[PDB]
């Protein structure tokens, strides 16, 4: 369809998932958000090293047969995470080295992919194995002191074990093209292809934040690796702060390069997520779809047709004809807003920022007093509460974030001074909103 | 000593206060905190009803005793809150009406105050009265109902206790002078003075949020209770959003009017508050102060002698002359800035919002990626994170909200180039800048 972020990629031939964790099947609100938005999982913890071989022989494939089962039973394919990876090693193998480490590696493979043979979409056969030094070396790691072909060989093991899978290479901060690691992953990628090594992809965890923020080269980073001859996929994404923008721009680089299998967020719920600090994810722990919800809907749909008021604009009621304005230019906080003859004036003119915030006169927002039909829409100092926050639908109407509801001219009312509140949307042409 | 609430309110012979929590202050960070900033203490829930009357007839002031022992213990005096109030009541108590709830509240007046008497400054002898219905008219509790008079009867039982109290009337939504329920209590007041009865003090528990916007006529409404001949306080005070400048007017109307014997905060951090989703109090959970704190602070300073920067504007260094600027106006996430020569130009009019961040091309913000100096600063999507937060000191310098850190042109460079950074806060040049 187009009304779920699976369904919405689905549509381009794509799946967007989740990071699942077993201990949260459970939760109904946790699992009736995952079930319906997502076509795609990935084991958050469930199918890593420490967790499939406590013991060095003896796999334990119980909770990730649980992440698995779910995902298959709910109709979503599975990204395995993953085979070789210098951390969360358990305890016996961070104690191995040289040609035995080596032999354990390979086992260990064979024994995760074995298990679960024909069933993994994608496996993210090795993690991490460049440093951040920015030489753009490979990580000093036990694994890596094996020797420097280890990583080819873990996909060359691979591949055997499970012919079936797509067998990708994974790691962080190798999304901004100017970057050292970037370029050392990338010309190891062009070698194993090269010399014929069984790689079919790259993820990219895409886990941006102030730190490591998001560049628009990162689309120019995906092209380059889609040219090598090898699938794409976001991953891990996850972004601090959930901009509405970055979250839409990340979606669109993948629609734009046509081998980016999908994107995968990194968990369900802001709550969940394990930077809950900087809910990065698309759902509040509420279970409330955020601003980004709908950026990422709206990209995956095809968008709009004309470009939006980007900073800067009015909004028009489509059966009104009308434009929201804040009565008498008023900066009063608690002044509701209506509806009045379009006219150039800053007490109509809106600007959507990356937080879902349709603020006027610079510093004051849209705001929802409280969360059932008939709640006051007015204007109120901003300070980045959801009911101060809105969903753009791609059909016109615009919703709060907190109540679920639609921006509604009262009545049906189009006359000027028409008041404007919360309310059960209803695809009416008074919940209904264009561009001048 | 204006380096503290406390401190800098008893300028204006006024006391800046604060809501104690007994079971919080085994906590160093709270107490750090509400010991150096306040002078008035008012127990959140230890001296009222139920607490101090659990069975009728038996008295128990344990949980009162500890807030009272600490308030005074740290040069505090005390609020009693609060003696006849629907709300809160023991089952005991709640199961009454007629005489017998008359006498029984008659008879928990004389027991608290008198454990306490000559102990505190002001008490809240009735609570919350009237109604919301926006008829101004009384609220319809089993006080209430034994006579319209009970009012009168707590005051008079109050002052015959202890007569060197002050005696309030306190409220919530008796701020707007166009609401009904604030003429009501003004009626009322004014009823009391007429006919001789005993009331020194009206509270205005001032919780403010989009529901009930605080409202500049709120001045009129202090000097219209001020003018009845009797004083007025701010009792609970607490702002949804935390806005600067919404804090920095009540604390000026305040000050505007000599009968305001002083404000008092509902809670020490936004974690500790009864309402922490609307995060409305002047420190963070952490501990740290937000920008709303050096508002309310500079606010009962004075103020500056001239306005500050009101809708954009620069941003210029004292040490250097430069001003703040974003390397050739980049809008890219992750550009650090600079000192450079000032001109009017876009990447550098900076604008200081209510939540206290530093805009930069209307929704791009100050950023700092890190906590510890030498921690860049640049520019990143604005989300609301506290590492994009900033106080202005009087003293001219710009700090951090969650590192604490003060802006700081590195190495003390002067030239155009030099980047901006965090570091501990010095009172040198480098760190000093002129809002122009
Ligand atoms: O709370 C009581 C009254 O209810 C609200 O006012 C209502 C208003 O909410 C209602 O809105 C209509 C509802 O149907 C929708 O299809 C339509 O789009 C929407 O505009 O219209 C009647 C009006 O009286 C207020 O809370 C108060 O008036
Ligand atoms: O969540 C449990 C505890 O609840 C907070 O305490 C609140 C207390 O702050 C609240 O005070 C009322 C607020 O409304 C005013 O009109 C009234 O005058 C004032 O007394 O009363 C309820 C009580 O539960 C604790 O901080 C939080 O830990
Ligand atoms: O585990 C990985 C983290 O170690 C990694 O940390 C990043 C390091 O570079 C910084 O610029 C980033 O801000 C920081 O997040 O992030 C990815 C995660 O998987
Ligand atoms: O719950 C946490 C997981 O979410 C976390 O996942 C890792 C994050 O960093 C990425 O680089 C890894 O690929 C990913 O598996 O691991 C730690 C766990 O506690
Ligand atoms: O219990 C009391 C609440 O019922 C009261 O609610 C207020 C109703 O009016 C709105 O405008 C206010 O925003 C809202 O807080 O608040 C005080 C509380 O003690
Ligand atoms: O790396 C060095 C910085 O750590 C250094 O920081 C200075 C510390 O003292 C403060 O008084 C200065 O303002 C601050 O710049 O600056 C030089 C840089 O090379
Ligand atoms: O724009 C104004 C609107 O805000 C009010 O009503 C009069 C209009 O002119
Ligand atoms: O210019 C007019 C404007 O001032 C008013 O607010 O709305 C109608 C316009 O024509
Ligand atoms: O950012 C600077 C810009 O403001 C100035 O005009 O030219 C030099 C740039 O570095």
């Amino acid at each position: 369809a187009e009304s779920t972020l699976g369904a919405a990629a689905a549509q381009s031939g794509r799946y967007f998932g989740t990071a699942i964790a077993s201990g949260k099947l459970g939760d109904s609100a946790y699992t009736t958000i995952a079930s319906r938005e997502f076509n795609m999982v990935t084991a958050e913890n469930e199918m890593k090293i420490d967790a499939t071989e406590p013991q060095r022989g003896q796999f334990n494939f119980s909770a990730g047969d649980r992440v698995y089962n779910w995902a298959v039973q709910n109709g979503k394919q599975v990204r395995g995470h993953t085979l070789a990876w210098h951390s969360q090693q358990p305890g016996w193998m961070q104690s191995l080295s040289g040609s035995t480490l080596r032999q354990a590696m390979i086992d260990h493979i064979n024994g995760v992919m074995g298990h679960y043979k024909g069933k993994i979409a994608q496996w993210d056969v090795v993690n991490e194995a460049f440093s951040d030094d920015g030489s753009g070396g490979r990580r000093d790691s036990n694994l890596q002191r094996t020797g420097n072909d280890w990583i080819e060989v873990a996909f060359r093991t691979a591949r055997a074990a499970d012919p079936a899978a797509k067998l990708c290479y994974n790691d962080y901060n190798i999304e901004n093209w100017t970057w050292a690691k970037t370029q050392g992953v990338y010309n190891m990628v062009r070698d194993f292809k090269q010399r014929g090594v069984p790689i079919d992809c790259v993820g990219f965890q895409s886990h941006f934040n102030s730190g490591s923020p998001y560049n628009s080269n990162f689309r120019t980073t995906l092209q380059n690796f889609a040219a090598l001859g090898v699938d794409v996929a976001i991953t891990e994404l996850d972004i601090q702060g959930a901009s509405s923008s970055t979250y839409a721009a990340v979606t669109n680089d993948c629609l734009a390069v046509s081998r980016c299998l999908g994107i995968t967020v990194w968990g369900v719920r802001d709550t969940d997520s394990w930077r809950s600090g900087d809910t990065p994810l698309l759902f509040n722990g509420d279970g409330s779809k955020k601003a980004a919800y709908t950026a990422v809907l709206n990209a995956l749909n095809g968008g709009s047709s004309t470009p939006p008021p980007s900073g800067g604009g009015q909004i028009k009621g489509v059966g009104s004809g009308r434009c929201l304005d804040v009565p008498n230019a008023s900066t009063t906080d608690g002044t509701q807003v209506q509806l009045y003859d379009c006219h150039s004036a800053t007490n109509q003119q809106w600007t959507y920022t990356d937080a879902g915030e349709l603020r006027v006169y610079g510093d004051k927002c849209l705001d929802a007093a409280g969360t059932g039909n008939g709640t006051k829409v007015q204007i109120y100092s901003c300070w980045g509460g959801d009911n101060q926050k809105w969903r753009l639908n791609s059909d016109g109407s615009i919703v709060g974030v907190q109540s679920g509801l639609c921006l509604d001219a009262v009545g049906g009312g189009t006359a000027n001074g028409t008041l404007i509140q919360l309310y059960s949307c209803s695809n009416g042409s008074n919940q209904r909103w264009t561009r001048t």
